[PDB]
């Protein structure tokens, strides 16, 4: 066979495996071929499941008809999206907190920001992550060059930070034990853990970030599922300005996860060591690597910044919100220590003394549910298995039965 | 004021200046403030103007009310693209070219795709581009870190292979003038001379490729605009499948700049040199990096490939060709030498003896014409101003009355 004369990115051949959830959905796949009499149900990625509420479908499809009229038409947007739709998403999520229009940039989803935030700070930067944590930060780190090899006695790739959230420590890295990167990596609440850091340790946090002269790119994808009174921006603390970024999206909030429309805020404050603004830069990769989010999908995300928009994705919400009790108060009662859900619609469930992988294994041949192994989220999730709350009620319900039979006989 | 202690990434100092079209938005933003009362005509950024057919937006609302449904809602899409999608694109553009539905890569449109591939591709690669090219090939380049500095003396960024491409050589390059290098961007019809390879040339740049053990990047975005019986995909010259991918979009043939829906076409035989298929790194990249394009704008690309939807495009296209023989019949009759609009919407004019940053200004200030200074796509493109035919037809009369006006007595 001809091969081209091109060598491999050595960047990509750094990466252990795929990445997880298509990994996940090849092990589903194979356990159809076993299985292909059985009802499977998916508590694995964090896939949405109930319908889009009709006041923002109906804004989509507004859209698309205007797309038919002269009037109606619009070509090109703006890189960083519709100015309307940048100034609700910046007075709704961040009034009161210093963050201007022209510092919301729209994206078609936050995993894209990632990744285009990666190709902006480029392959000489560090960083850290939680452990465990959403597993895109360290993948795409490594895709860009910031990493060193795999470390398979470990479980790490070199150069990254891994600062190790544990029930020990309520879930937040002790500090004054994580080393100095470039990046901070924060999503609160977290996922997979669901821990929302709290005031306090937020502004531990920015405190730390200012010392060590980082940027936090904080992550609150899961922010409005929050019950306890904590911060909902890193916009809330004091000097958060000086030292983070926010990434967001409406996936998990309007079940926007094939619509595809996100947003991150770069506050003016935040500057490299050079005195040069990140925004100015982040600007440039939006304007040369991206040409917009979709123009109906920016009308559907601007219906959702209206008061029946927000009750409508309060009721989504609420109702995830109610899965995740379900599960819960299923584990509890089957005397497991399960974390999360309080905050986040997914639960964080102890397995000790084993690997996840093989519980994984276990709970989809004995109960035909697929849930997320905690070391896919990092070494920090070996001995933990993610359950998400994504379902209908149904099969929440259903998948919540087969639980209680299967592990009916671990605890008194 | 507090700084961080983050050094700026080295690539993104390299940049010359802003990406063009911003650049141009700029301009036209400020000539507004001078002038409230302009009216101005936009021909500068290729930029649909008509609305896109009934048959595809009916389509796309039928897709958002579905979503609102419990059996029409889909969440999480496969990040390659919807397969039915998938395999109308790989029938309707590469049927018979031995393409498969798993080798096309659905995304939200070919700037993105652009980007990905260079993330893929990675820092240590070499690139060749068309001089003049569409300036984001040059751009992801010195982003992801492949250049040296922008040398002002002959407006290149360094470590970059710029193929010289001029009226005398029909703006096809010199094959034998080209130094080797990993990767070969090539756009046909090429933006913004509007020149179409033809087959010769199209398998003269694959046996190049072939020699060098190069990877072309064919950017087809223009080929349905194809009037000359020029190939439209780089896979109909044979070997094309060993050394060459395809990115495209739906922007220019359906009018989805807003909408968002593009593909990209990396075929089986495209390997390393260590033998690993280039495709199943892309996989990695769009699995990592990108969650799919949206789901609505996937059922609008589903209802473009049917007859009806084609049937439409090509009413629009048709539309924009008609605009573009305006143009070029209107700066013909002016004395201009006029490249291109044959094979592609827009104009590629040569204005002798001034800058075309100065020529831009000139039209814009004296006409409230935007347009695009050539210099803008490379240093080839120096002494030229692409016009595009993108325009509502009074539009396109009116700006060439405009131009007609201020150049007739000289
Ligand atoms: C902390 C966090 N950040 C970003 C994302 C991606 O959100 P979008 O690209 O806007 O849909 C997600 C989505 N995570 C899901 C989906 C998986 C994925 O996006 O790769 C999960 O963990 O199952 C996330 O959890
Ligand atoms: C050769 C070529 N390749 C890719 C694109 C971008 O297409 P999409 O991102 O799918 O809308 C374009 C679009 N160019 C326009 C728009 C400018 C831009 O995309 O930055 C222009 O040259 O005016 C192109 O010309």
């Amino acid at each position: 066979e001809y091969k081209t004369k091109v060598s491999r990115n050595s960047n990509m051949s750094k990466l252990q495996a795929g990445y997880l959830f298509p990994e996940i959905a090849r092990r589903r796949s194979a356990h159809l071929l076993k299985y292909p009499d059985a009802q499977v149900i998916s508590l694995g990625i964090g896939d949405t499941t109930e319908p889009i509420p009709e006041v923002i479908t109906s804004a989509m499809a507004k859209k698309a008809h205007e797309l038919s009229t002269i009037e109606g038409y619009s070509g090109y947007g703006a890189e960083q999206g519709a100015k309307p739709l940048r100034a609700a998403i910046a007075k709704t999520f961040y009034g009161g907190l210093g963050i201007g229009d022209d510092d919301v940039f729209v994206s078609d989803g936050a995993k894209c920001d990632i990744s285009r935030l990666q190709v902006m700070f480029g392959s000489n930067v560090t960083i850290a992550v939680q452990d465990p944590s959403y597993p895109a930060y360290v993948d795409s780190s490594v895709i860009m060059g910031q990493t060193g090899q795999f470390n398979t006695d470990v479980q790490k790739y070199g150069n990254i930070e891994y600062m190790r959230c544990t029930p020990e420590n309520g879930f937040f890295p002790d500090l004054s034990t994580v080393g100095r990167t470039d990046i901070i990596f924060f999503c609160s609440p977290n996922n997979p853990t669901g821990a929302a850091a709290t005031r306090e340790q937020l502004t531990q946090l920015v405190e730390f970030a200012k010392k060590n002269g980082s940027i936090i790119v904080y992550d609150s994808a899961y922010a409005m599922y929050m019950s306890d009174d904590n911060p909902r921006s890193i916009f809330e603390i004091p000097g958060a300005e000086e030292v983070a970024m926010e990434t967001a999206s409406f996936s998990n909030y309007a079940g926007f996860t094939g619509v595809r429309l996100g947003w991150t805020v770069i506050p003016k404050k935040l500057l490299y060591s050079d005195g040069f603004p990140v925004a100015k830069d982040f600007n440039r990769i939006i304007c040369t690597c991206f040409n917009g989010a979709s123009n109906i999908s920016q009308a559907g995300a601007l219906a959702c910044l209206t008061p029946e928009g927000l009750e409508a994705m309060h009721k989504v919400i609420g109702f995830y919100k109610e899965n995740t009790n379900i599960i819960i108060d299923t584990f509890t009662s089957l005397g497991y220590d399960v974390y999360g859900g309080k905050n986040a619609p997914y639960v964080w469930v102890h397995f000790p003394n084993q690997s996840s992988w093989d519980v994984f294994a276990e709970i989809l041949e004995k109960t035909h549910v697929v849930t997320t192994p905690g070391s896919g989220f990092g070494p920090g999730g070996e001995g933990f298995v993610r359950v998400s709350a994504f379902g209908h009620r149904e099969n929440i319900l259903e998948a919540c039965r087969r639980f209680k039979q299967l592990y009916k006989h671990h605890h008194h």
